[PDB]
Formats: structure tokens, C-alpha cells, sequence
């Protein structure tokens, strides 16, 4: 039981990951590398440093650096100011321990698809759309059925059944096609927990708002709705001693 | 002057190339290794080889490994239906060797984002943008200044005029963060010519507009180059 | 029927190479890329440039790109000059298109490792050695048994019993312990010709002599012993029109 | 004052590099992971990891993977059997964080080789080789005469007046032609303390004589440290 992690556990934590993406080729420069980059999502998975990332443990623990992170709004017709939000650009490389968890959450605005660099991803998720804002939405390219869950996975304490509406799973290995996550999908994600090596996943996805704006409407704006009330708290800001 | 590629000189230009990628961890499919990766920017561009990609002479040609153009239409507000064409999702590698360029154009309504990965990466652009019709665009963060050109440059023959307007520079290598083009901004590109590498850069942009996830996508061609020439052709490489 | 390469042909062919080499992170520099890094062993075996190197055609050509030959002269007791060229350090990255061959042939100084990098080796040698100059040799680690070789390998045209001594065989994907072919020992291998890349390894061994001696007794020194004789004297030398 | 490295930390620690290893696709299998990969040289050096990898602070500790070790003595002449131990081959990949070092020694048989994979070396050896005998030995190339120290270099405290006589300095970086360091010279080398990455370099040499080939070659170890405590240590990790 702790409700914060100290700070070499969490300059290791995120060195060791910063240079995990600059060998494999990610630019990363120092701005990069900061307080906010390492997310424990809600104060009981602090727990995951109780034993460590590599206790193969199952936790919502993550690390991201952010290489960009563009509104896309230059050169915009002025009458598309309304659903600018829903597009813009972001490019994003995480890193996910044996056995760690990126928690079950969807997005209003943000569609993203995934490149799998090292290791394997395992993506579960909500095949059918929920519906925020506007009523009227398009259509082209409905997500995929998946598969149903392969047995053996181990969910984190408590918040397991946060996991029940994300029944179809798809496994991603290094080379395989982009998989893209349409927006208001629920989905999740892990590390295999008898990987050897952490998940290294490029993130490739409209702009992300989380928390001097491009648009005013795009201030203050939050766009990532966690299932876990606990997760979707902390996820805003990491306990570092 | 060469009208056309040999089927033997397509296969060796994508098969190398597509390993190229393969070595640098770019998820390459076997769909994406097509007749069409292969661009040659107008009939007097498949002149480059004539003498190979390797000769370190100045034309229009490159390799575009194309592993994601995902619309990003679903779950998107009819209401914003009619300005989609400007956003969506593109990932691609472009394999551009010694001397060799991506021509001067611009896009209506894509943007994008370089990441060089090998090599490095000589862009050519205006700092302004083209003003297509007029109806009042947004802005937040203009392109930077850049700077002139180095001395150096070799334009491809019959080209050269179309490159005028690029003045500002800047010079891209393996590692650097991210440089954003933002739509209606003219520019080009090239791998230096004294290169031992080809260059490869990895692009991120909205979606791809060229040869139905909403009807008025139908038959929409974004890419809207200087050279008549290479404007005009482009739709698809002669192999012969 | 060809009896050289076109300099268009070889440039493109080891600048690619050399790029594919670049990008593994090999160290590569101008001085390695020259007339003698591109081998086609034998006249006959110009003829894989008909159709070039990803027609899958069975031929014995290759590039190897060396980057180390370090006699380890230097601070050697004089009493094991007599030996030294069974030592040495050499490191070469080799690249075999899809179907291409590295022809059956032993050393008698140079034992060597390898490591594949990128691709698949498929390697056909003798476990049991040769016996070249002294009589009396040493012995602690004899090679392996390996396997009967697999079904469907296409061997060049006109050389295809020169592979007839090399029964064993083994499947080398990156990532594989590296594997120790001991002098003395036939051997040779190629890259699958289904492969979708070049096969790229590793090679580390103790001294290349291939024709300023560190020794007197090195000089013209010959220290490879081709099966087929067609590709014993190509090997010294490339035909470039 | 630290006296051993917690099961904890050692795992972290080799777990970290072993991914970074095969990140830089080098051949690591789950043997080449083990208790004795990541070396300490003498018990005041378990203070690094009072603070840490990544406090920046000047120790001698590393991580060794090796992926080869071969003796090279089949198939040798018998004629040869008392000058094979300064043959062999060896392949290892070697990583050290920011600030730390490889401590002061030479071999007396070993000579080696540096291909920096990622981050940057700084090498600090002595130009001329140690006599140990005197048996007239051979040359051919001897040891660059290199460049003096640049300002700034931390050394470990304690152990300062160990890197005395290492005088000359090169500082090699990844993409750098290979560098050899000849049996018989002293050497030392660490990871600039400002380095963002740890110091990845792949060590190929002779072969490694540190805890039956050939019989003389029972119990043989042929590295001999300036600092007698990391010499009479450093033959097996303390994890508690
Ligand atoms: O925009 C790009 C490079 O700036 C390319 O994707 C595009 O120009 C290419 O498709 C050529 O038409
Ligand atoms: O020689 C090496 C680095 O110069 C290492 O292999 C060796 O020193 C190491 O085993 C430490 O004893
Ligand atoms: O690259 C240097 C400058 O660019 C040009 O190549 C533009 O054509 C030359 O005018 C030279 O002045
Ligand atoms: O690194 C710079 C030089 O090396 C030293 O650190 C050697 O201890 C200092 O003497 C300084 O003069
Ligand atoms: O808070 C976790 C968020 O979820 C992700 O979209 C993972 O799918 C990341 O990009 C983060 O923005
Ligand atoms: O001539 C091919 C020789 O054979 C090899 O040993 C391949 O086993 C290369 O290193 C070359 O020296
Ligand atoms: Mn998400
Ligand atoms: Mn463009
Ligand atoms: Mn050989
Ligand atoms: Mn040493």
C-alpha cells in the first residue's frame, strides 16, 4: 500500500523507457521525458511498484512520449471551426510492462489505430459504438468482430469486471497491419504477462485533448472517459516523492 | 528517352525498398508492396532510369509504402460531414534516393508531418500559403520562416521553374522531432545527392485524397502539383 | 550468357546492400563498399544477373561488407608466431538475395560464427573435418549432428553434387544462438528462395586471408578451398562492364 | 553502505537491458540472462545502487551479455596447443549507464575490439602496452596515440589513482568504425554522464578467460585490474 511512487523508481521508469524508444528510433528529445509522461491510472495501482514492473503483475500502469501533437487547424475552412476538434494530429509511442494493463476507457473525439514495434499487444474492445454529443453520426468502416477472450489472462484487482463490456480481443505482433480504434469504442490493452521484453506500441491518432488553445472551444477539454472511476482521476497527474 | 519501367526494374526498385523498410520495423504487408508504390511524377521522369536510382541524378520519382489512409468517418457528427475530407489518418514510408525528388505541389486539405528514419531530408517550401479560393481560414501556429536555400541543389531538367516559389529551407536528419506542412503550402523535397543511404521518412498526415467513405470523397485527388506534367499524369506507373 | 556485370548492375547492387547494411546499424564505411565487396563465384554464376537478384534463382553470388580483419598480432609471445594466423578477429556482414547461394568450401586457419540479423540462413555443412597441413590437431567441442536437409532446396545449375559431402543441415532465424562452423569443416548456405528479404548475418571468426604482411609466412596466403573449382578462382575478382 | 544488490533491482536491471539489447536485435537468449551478467567490481562498488543507474554518479558496475565465447581450439594444430589462449572468439554486448565505467585493467592475452551500438564511449587507455614478462613479443600496428583527456570526466571515488596511467583518450560513437584495443594495454572506458541512453557497445575479441577447453586453460582469468579491490573481487555478483 502506497499512494505514490518515489522518484528514482520514476526517473528509471521513464529513462529506461526513453531509451527503449530512442534505440528503437523514436524521436524523443528532453520536453519529452517529464513528469506527466509515466501515468499510474488511480492511487491503488500505485501498488504496481510495490513489486516493480517487471513482477509481471497485472496493473493499469503506462508510460507515453508524445512526439506530436498538431491541431491541423492552419489552412482550415473557417466553417469546419465546429468539428475541428475531431481531427488534428497526434504521434504517440507507449510502453507497457509484463502483465500491465492501459485501462478500459473510449473517446469522444479521438480515433487512433496502433503499430506494434516490440513485443505483443493485447487489445480488448467494445465492437459496437456508444453515443456522445451529437445523435447523428456516419458510418464506413464498422470495427471488426475480433475474437472472443483467449483464456488465461490476469485482469488487475478490483476493477475486473471494468474489463465485461470489451468482449472481442485481437492479438497484434510486430509487422502486423495497423489495427485502427474508431472513436466512442471502448478498449484496452496489455503486455502478455510472460513477455520478455515490454510492449512498444506507436500510436498513431486524431489530436488529443488532455489536459494558448488552437480553437476556444478546445480548452479545458477532456476526451478520455475511463469505465474505472478511479483511473479516470488519476490518470491527470502522477504522484511522484 | 524511356517511356516506361521494366517489370524487372519495379520488382528490384519495391523489393529493396520494401526491405529497407522491413530492417527499419515499418510494418510492410504484402498489399502494400503494389504496381502503384512505385511513382513516377510525369512521362520525362521515367527518364531516372535510364541510367538507375543511383546515378545520383536530379528527377521526380519515389516509393510510397502506404500502411495506414483510414478515413476516420465513423462516429464523426453528420453535422461535420462536409469538412472530413480534411482530416483522417495516413502513415507512410517514402523512400526517395540520392538526388532524387518529391515534386513541388500542395494540398487543398491535407497536412502533414515528417519523421526522417534514414538519411537525411532536404525540404523545399513557401512559407505562405496558396490561396485556392479565399473563404476565410483558420490559423494558430503559420509555418516558420525556414531558411535560404544551401548552395548545391540540382533541380531536375525542365523542372527547375517549378520550384521558384519554395524559398524557405530546412534540413531534416535521422532523429530530429517532428516538422509539420501545413495544407496549401507548396513544397518538395529531395535526399541529398552525395548520400550513401537512400532517404526514408516517415510521414503522418490526414487522409490521403488520391487514386467511397462519403459520397463527396468520390474521385477526389488532393495532390495538385506545379508541373502541369507531372500534375496531370502521376495516376499510374508505366511498366512494361 | 554474360561473362561480367554491367556498373549499373554492381552499384545498385551494393549501395543497396550497403544501405540495408547502414540501417541494421552495421558500420559501414566508404572504403567498404568497393570492386571486390560484390563476389559472383564463377563465370557461369554471372548469369544470376540475367534476371537479377530476385528472380529466386539458384546462384552463388553474395556481398560481404568488412568492417574488422585484425591479425591480433600485437603483444603475442614471438614462440606463437608460427600459429597466429590460426587467430585473428574479422567481422563481415554478408547479404544473399532470396535463392542465392555461398558456394560448398572449408578453411583450413579460419573458424568462424554467425548471426542472423535480418532473414532466415539455411546452412548445409560436414560435421566431420577435413585434414589439411599438420596432422595432429586439437579437439573439444565437435559440430553438431544437425538435420537432414529439408524438402524443395533448388542448388545451382552445374554444381549441384558439389553439395553432395555437405549432409548436415540447420535453419539459422535472427535471433538464434550464434552458430560456430569450425575450420576444416564444408560448409555453405543460402537464403530461402521464398524469403520476402535479403538474408543479412553477421559473420565473426578469427583472420580472413584472402589476397604489407603482419607476418612474413602470411603473405599470399590463400585461405579458402572451394568444392567446385569454377568458383575456387572467380572468387578473386569481379567482371565489371 | 551497500553491501549487495536486491533480487529486485538485479532483475530490473538485466531485464532493461536484455530488451534493449534485443531491441538493437542482439541475439539474447534466456541463458545469457543470468546472476552473473551484471558485474559489480568490488564491494564499495555496490554503492551504485544506493542511487541508482540513472543518478549519473561515477562507479565501476555493468551489464555483459555474452552471446559468444569460443575457444577456436578444434581442428588447431597441437603444435599450437601453448599460444591458443590468446585466440578464441568472443562476442558481447556490453551496457553501461550514464556516468559509469568499465574500471582500469588489461589482459594479457585478450585482444578486443568496440563497435559503439547506441549512446557514445569514452575510451582512456595507455598508449603503450604493460610488460608483464618480457619474452619478446611481436607488432605490427601498435595502439593510435589518441588525444588527451577532455574536462569534466568523474572518476569513481576511491579509485581515482587507478586511471593514472590511462593517459590517452578517444571517444568513439555509434556508426564509428571499429576500434582496437591490443592485448597487454591497460584501458578503462564509461558513458558520458550527460548520455540520455545508456552506453550499448558490442565487445569482439579473443577469447574470455573469467570463471576444460584445454587443460592449462583450467581456472585461467585474464583480467588483471589496476584496483586490487575490483581485482580480487568482481568474480560473482552479492544479490540478496
Ligand atoms: O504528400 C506527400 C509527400 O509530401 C505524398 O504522400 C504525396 O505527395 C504522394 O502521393 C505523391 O503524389
Ligand atoms: O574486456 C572487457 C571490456 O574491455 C570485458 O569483457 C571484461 O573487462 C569484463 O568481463 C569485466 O571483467
Ligand atoms: O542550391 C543553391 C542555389 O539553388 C539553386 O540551385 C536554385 O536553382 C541555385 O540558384 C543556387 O544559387
Ligand atoms: O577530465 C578532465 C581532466 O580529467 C580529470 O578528471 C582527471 O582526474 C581532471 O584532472 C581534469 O583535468
Ligand atoms: O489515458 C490513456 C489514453 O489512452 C490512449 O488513447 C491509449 O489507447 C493513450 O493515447 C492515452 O491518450
Ligand atoms: O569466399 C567466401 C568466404 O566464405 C565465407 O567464410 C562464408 O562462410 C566468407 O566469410 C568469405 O570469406
Ligand atoms: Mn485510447
Ligand atoms: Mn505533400
Ligand atoms: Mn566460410
Ligand atoms: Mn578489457
Amino acid at each position: 500500500t502506497r499512494t505514490a511512487i518515489s522518484r528514482r523508481e520514476y526517473d528509471e521508469w521513464l529513462s529506461e523507457a526513453a531509451s527503449l524508444a530512442r534505440a528503437l528510433r523514436y524521436p524523443v528529445t528532453p520536453e519529452m521525458v517529464n513528469d506527466s509522461a509515466g501515468i499510474v491510472f488511480g492511487d491503488d495501482q500505485y501498488e504496481a511498484f510495490a513489486h516493480g514492473l517487471w513482477s509481471r503483475e497485472p496493473y493499469e500502469v503506462m508510460v507515453i512520449l508524445e512526439s506530436l501533437n498538431e491541431p491541423a487547424v492552419d489552412g482550415l475552412p473557417a466553417a469546419g471551426a465546429a468539428h475541428a476538434e475531431y481531427s488534428g494530429l497526434c504521434d504517440k509511442l507507449m510502453i507497457v510492462h509484463p502483465g500491465k494493463f492501459c485501462p478500459p476507457h473510449f473517446h469522444q473525439r479521438k480515433t487512433e489505430s496502433y503499430e506494434v514495434v516490440l513485443g505483443e499487444m493485447e487489445v480488448f474492445y467494445a465492437p459496437e459504438p456508444v453515443t456522445v454529443g451529437d445523435d447523428d453520426v456516419l458510418s464506413f468502416s464498422p470495427m471488426p468482430e475480433g475474437s472472443p477472450w483467449p483464456e488465461g489472462v490476469a485482469l488487475p484487482a478490483g476493477r475486473e469486471d471494468s474489463y465485461a463490456g470489451l468482449t472481442s480481443y485481437v492479438r497484434l505482433r510486430a509487422g502486423d497491419p495497423k489495427f485502427v480504434m474508431h472513436r466512442k469504442h471502448l478498449h484496452a490493452f496489455r503486455c502478455p504477462a510472460d513477455s520478455p521484453v515490454p510492449l512498444v506500441v506507436r500510436e498513431v491518432s486524431t489530436y488529443s485533448h488532455e489536459p494558448a488553445a488552437p480553437l476556444p472551444q478546445w480548452r479545458g477539454l477532456h476526451d478520455n472517459t475511463f469505465v474505472a472511476e478511479a483511473a479516470n482521476s488519476g490518470r491527470l497527474a502522477t504522484a511522484i516523492a
